[PDB]
């Protein structure tokens, strides 16, 4: 059983820190990171801070390898693993008053508030530094810019009770170190041009450049250049209740390929910054609120009756947001986004099956790019194939470059849940858009790598009556060497006949693409055979999928028989026990009967849940929501209520006791996911929006806003009416507890 | 694929010979040469100043250290500090220097080069001539382990110039030696001359382990040093032409394993055995050699007629199994390169009980029942390691030297119980040999019940619980990994339930005391008792086949012809998991436990496995082609049995595996006489009673072989029209010979 650690204040539209809990340092770090998908921050302190930090700065998809190979004997074993790298801190600062650093660790201080405006995404932090005869009152306010991605921005305030002399540094700091450890970047240039400051650096390895300039609306006094770091000093008079203030505006251009003149990028970058430079602090504040206007208008969740859940589900939304909205094709979401180290920054089968819906209705753009950053890692995929003896694309288990960063072969050699999420990907993409042009430019391409991989990981058994995947891993990590693992042989089939269907349609163009993946009629012969003989292990009397050969028969172990003192497993169980009993780690048969929940009846989903569920110890960020969303399906509302339980507070309230190294982007999904297909019941099924609302029993009422086929729907649940709204004029159909009605403005439904 | 010989070495019966010096098997030949006397080994690296490649090599069994620093793991029961026998004083090293030219074979010119290994005396001698300046010096250079006093070596030097000259030598003991090439094991303790004595006395880095070496001449030295970890004696030798200038260092080396030893005993006790020692001439101490091998050649030697080729490898081969084991220290056992080389860490691994073990139990009942003590002696390692793995009872390593498990591959050392069986099944092999009440009351009985419990905590039932096997496991084929129903596993535990029942039923043994002690209660009986009867064995009665898994037959099918050789070994050319879902087998999984009780098996059970077994299997363990021979031969497959025997003498001398020149392979040793007496000589004990079914090796005119059973030294001759067997003892042994009961007095005479 897991607890919350509340320390801070709730309100509908914005996250407080009431007073500074330094217990809670990283923890906050984490909580009030900002994000723009191409950059993120930690919400680590701009002066000096000698206590527990993580100085946490990021570009999407600008990365490392490790320093040096882990040896290995075997070919397929990752040597050299890569990460997301900490690049230069430009909210860095130092503030000296009559020789006292500003050190919220060693100085004297109160009236401490730390503010994130979910509405805005305006981070402002306040405090009254008692520094020997004077009370200054301080005041330091940063965004990223939503829209124009490359901007960050950064307000100083002082105001002193009495006359005093403070020096203000504003520093681009580019001498960070990765994994507390060492410094990714080799320097180029630092430079002073005009009322502009800036370096250019470069990676050690993988030919990446960055260019980071910054100017103010105040002329410094001097000024240094000195390595991998510029500073821009200021020698300041306060006079007594009068606010001093300075703007910081910083542009960072980054190549992520490294064939950018630099001579172009520091150009690009100084222009950009000169631009920015015209707006005040207050107005670009407006400008970030305007985009957040948008993306709340789209998606935004009402719940009434829990202060708790109203800002902790739009705190989860304003994550989503922050992580992704659609800049670049090539970049993609984190297991923490960018507000941490853990997790590297690498994308996970987690994006295709339980973040890509909350982007599916709020954000086609977002979508779409999800998908493209693995088209655009194609190549890498066919590499990772080669790897594990095979042909095709074999999409890694955890990667920021395309290329396996799992060093792990008990799941990195077993697992091809990514290869099929991809597939479920433009799969589900295509359920919600129908975009013919990205299938024909795009998709067709990518299902028929994925389908050459599966082919080829795939064997016939010993007589060639049957097809299957041996010594694999389903998404339950307690199952490694197993055979006829049914979510891997489920899911590729359904990617096989996906494939066959798209073949067999002739708008679309497919001889070329066929001829440059090397696909022949053999191949397609091989597929429809492969498809066709593919072992599912499914009873027609019970209902059940067997997990794998030989789940059944496992010894029985009783979930509930665990001890607190035991847990994690990993930590108190020999390494090798868990594999060999009957404990699941995450949904695995649920998995794809969540993926397909359509094609399964009320009774199929019922016998799985009550084999599985009592199974299944919950030790993943993806499995409760799942469960929930089941259990509302099948009618047990109590199960559903429970396993929603604290899926808005995770992070705020750290249950996990790991919001230190950063927020859980999968957890943060599951919560849209939990809301809108769990008490929801949303199901696009025969190309019609269908939902199934039932009561949260902590919600007097709760209300979604999802867009499909361009109508923005709004759907309001209470404990007698399902009210659903829209603006457009033009009828659509919804089926609503299986009846189909016409939406014009209003339909409301008596429960 | 097809390996081949690299023969450089002369054909000689009784000794190996390398004439001329070759460079590029520097190593090969350190190995190859080795001497050994269980106690320690010693690599043949060149006594003098050597600048090529080389692996200088001195061991002590038992004498070990821990890895520096701990490879970090998040998860329990996966090692984290392996263990391994370090590299020890260096006490041949010389230098020879001639008028400020060093004695160096990689640097100076020579000539006449011979290296020379008699396997009847262990006298390992090196001729060549040194042509320095004006100057043609003969250096000999002599060396013994002694072979029944164990804790001395022997070295003479010669010089002959056909000129007056002067040279420098310098004798030393180098405890600043390293081990993986990097790092030195050993810390200073105390360097001392005692009259005409010099030595030192070093400790290990954690292992609470201490040595002393001194050594002492037959000359006077004109100066010495004691440096730290190294003592050296200064000679001044004027060479008159023509005549021989001969000095002998004796060496004692006294260990420590333990800890618990006052270091100034260690030094008085190593001076006196050195003082003992000194009294014997070099030439009188290659005698008292010869009289050890005399003995054991009188027990095992091997007769090969039609393949000198095969008659000095099984020799060479016997000469090795004599060297790494004799019953010295029942706190002892075989490393897989015995002590020849760092690879392979001086460990033990299931193979000891499994392989070697039958080589002792016919030749020596001492080094046989040792081989067994140092499992007793390694229980309460084995009960940690138990724990280690969520388990209770004693849960024997993979691979270790000091009890605990050494081997930081889970794959292996969280799935193969191989090594807790092959304890079970020693103890049964060496009751079966010598039926021993006192080893078995005082030891066997407690032995058995810790593995037992081992084997009854780690096995489960399934889910219904009308089941009990091992799930998440590996049997000896290691190209099945996290398996269940392993064939092997299942029906070893279970041999090992029904041995401990039959053990408990005999009311001459007291299993009282002993029960209570191990916490074996009646509960844990009737446990036993269920866990029997319910074992999973996949036996098919229509078939007569075991599958070797669950899920075994229905796997992917890979032809092994079709493999071709640019992608061997597998491990280098394909990708890690790939072996692991085909139906490829490494080595005999099924076929080992039908190999360790063929006596069970009709003609068509074996038949039927090997059929169906045989061509699944890549033969890579040096473990593979010796068992498949065997069994070849039991069911009349004679081209088969033949093929498979092949280079059995040879794989070392020859280096067939290309990396003899870390050491020699000391199971691959044990398989050739295993080969010759189970293979060709059809040897089986059946209801306590002898049988033999001598069949024919095509290259051999005959062969003959010598064993004891029951107090009985026998010799069998095999030739193509006759089988003659032949002892001294007066009373009468039964023998079964092609199917027929003979009463054996002197002479037995059978036509074929």
């Amino acid at each position: 059983i897991k607890i919350p650690k509340r320390y801070l204040e709730t309100e509908p539209y914005r996250i407080v820190e009431n007073n500074f809990h330094p217990d809670k340092s990283m923890v906050s770090e984490s909580i009030f990171s900002l994000g723009n998908e191409y950059s993120g921050t930690r919400a680590f302190f701009d002066e000096t801070y000698s206590g527990k930090q993580l100085i946490g700065t990021y570009f999407n998809g600008i990365y490392e390898y490790a320093l040096k190979d882990t040896p290995s004997a075997y070919l397929g074993i990752v040597k050299r693993t890569h990460f997301t790298i900490n690049s230069v801190n430009f909210f860095k600062i130092r503030i000296i008053h009559e020789d006292e650093e500003l050190d919220l660790n060693k100085v004297k201080f109160e009236d401490f508030k730390r503010i994130l405006d979910l509405r805005s995404g305006l981070y402002q932090r306040t405090f009254t530094w008692l520094t020997n005869q004077a009370k200054i009152k301080i005041i330091i306010s940063r965004l990223l810019d939503m829209s124009d991605c490359e901007n960050a921005y950064q307000m100083i305030s002082f105001e002193s009770d009495i006359d005093t002399d403070i020096k203000l540094e504003l520093h681009l700091d580019s001498n960070i170190l990765h994994w507390g450890s060492d410094c990714y970047w080799n320097r180029v240039k630092e430079f002073k041009i005009g009322n502009s400051i800036g370096l250019t650096v470069k990676t050690l390895t993988t030919n990446q450049t960055l260019t980071s300039v910054m100017r103010t609306n105040l002329k410094e006094d001097s000024y240094q250049l000195n390595q991998k770091e510029v500073i821009l000093n200021y020698e300041l008079t306060l006079e007594a209740n009068k606010e001093k203030t300075i703007t910081r505006y910083v542009t960072n251009i980054i190549d992520k390929n490294g064939n950018q003149k630099l001579s172009q990028q520091r150009d690009i970058a100084l222009t950009k910054l000169k631009e920015a430079s015209k707006f005040s602090f207050a107005d670009l504040v407006k400008k970030n609120q305007k985009f957040f206007n948008h993306f709340y208008q789209k998606s935004d969740i009402l719940i009434d009756g829990s202060d708790s859940d109203q800002q902790g589900i739009r705190y989860c939304l304003f994550q989503m947001i922050q992580a992704y909205h659609g800049f670049d094709p090539t970049n993609t979401i984190g297991a923490k986004g960018l507000t941490g180290e853990a997790y590297s920054g690498h994308a996970f089968w987690d994006n295709e099956t339980y973040c890509l819906p909350f982007y599916l209705y709020s954000n086609q753009e977002a979508a779409k790019d999800l998908i493209m950053f693995r088209y655009n890692t194609l190549e890498e995929a066919k590499a990772r194939a080669k790897e594990l003896d095979s042909i095709g694309a074999c999409f890694p288990v955890a990667t920021r470059n395309g290329k396996e960063a799992c060093n792990l072969w008990q799941h990195a050699s077993t697992q091809f849940q990514p290869s099929t999420g991809v597939f479920y990907a433009i799969y589900h993409y295509m359920k919600i858009y129908n975009d013919h042009k990205f299938m024909q430019n795009y998709g067709i391409e990518m299902l028929v790598e994925i389908s050459k991989f599966l082919l080829s990981r795939g064997q016939y058994n010993q007589d060639k009556t049957k097809f299957s995947f041996y010594g694999v891993m389903g998404p339950d990590e307690f199952k490694l060497m197993v055979n006829h693992n049914t979510y891997t042989n489920f899911m590729a089939k359904k990617c096989f006949q996906y494939l066959d269907k798209i073949l067999a349609d002739k708008t679309y163009k497919t001889d070329k693409i066929l001829d440059k993946c090397g696909f022949t009629k053999k191949d397609l012969a091989k597929m429809k055979d492969a498809s066709r003989k593919m072992v599912i292990l499914y009873d027609k009397e019970t209902l059940l999928f067997e997990q794998n050969d030989g789940f059944f028969d496992m010894p029985h172990v009783d979930i509930k028989t665990i001890k607190d003192e035991e847990m994690p497993i990993y930590s108190h169980w020999s390494y090798d026990r868990i594999y060999r009993t009957d404990i699941i780690k995450q949904p695995d048969v649920l998995m794809f009967m969540f993926l397909y929940m359509e094609e399964f009846s009320q009774k199929q989903l019922l016998a799985n849940y009550n084999y599985y569920e009592p199974r299944t110890l919950h030790e993943s960020s993806l499995s409760p929501s799942i469960h929930s969303i089941i259990a509302s399906k099948i009618g047990l509302e109590k199960d559903a209520n429970n396993f929603f339980g604290f899926a808005t507070r995770l992070d705020l309230d750290d249950y996990n006791n790991n919001t230190c190294e950063g927020i859980h982007m999968t957890s943060i999904a599951a919560a849209w996911m939990n809301i809108v297909y769990g008490f929801g019941g949303l199901m696009i099924k025969n190309d019609i929006l269908n939902l199934t609302p039932t009561s949260n029993k902590n919600w007097n009422y709760y209300q979604f806003k999802i867009t499909f086929k361009n109508h923005l729907l709004t759907v309001k649940v209470d404990k007698d009416n399902v009210i659903i709204t829209k603006k457009t004029k033009n009828i659509l159909p919804i089926n609503v507890y299986g009846k189909k009605y016409e939406l014009i403005d209003k339909l409301e439904i008596k429960r």
